[PDB]
């Protein structure tokens, strides 16, 4: 299944902003 491939990846963009986008 490829349901999280986009879901889990979407949230990663929200966290990445705090995790470090440099």
């Amino acid at each position: 299944m490829e349901f999280v491939a986009k879901l889990f990846k979407f949230f990663k963009d929200l966290l990445g902003k705090f995790l470090g986008n440099n």
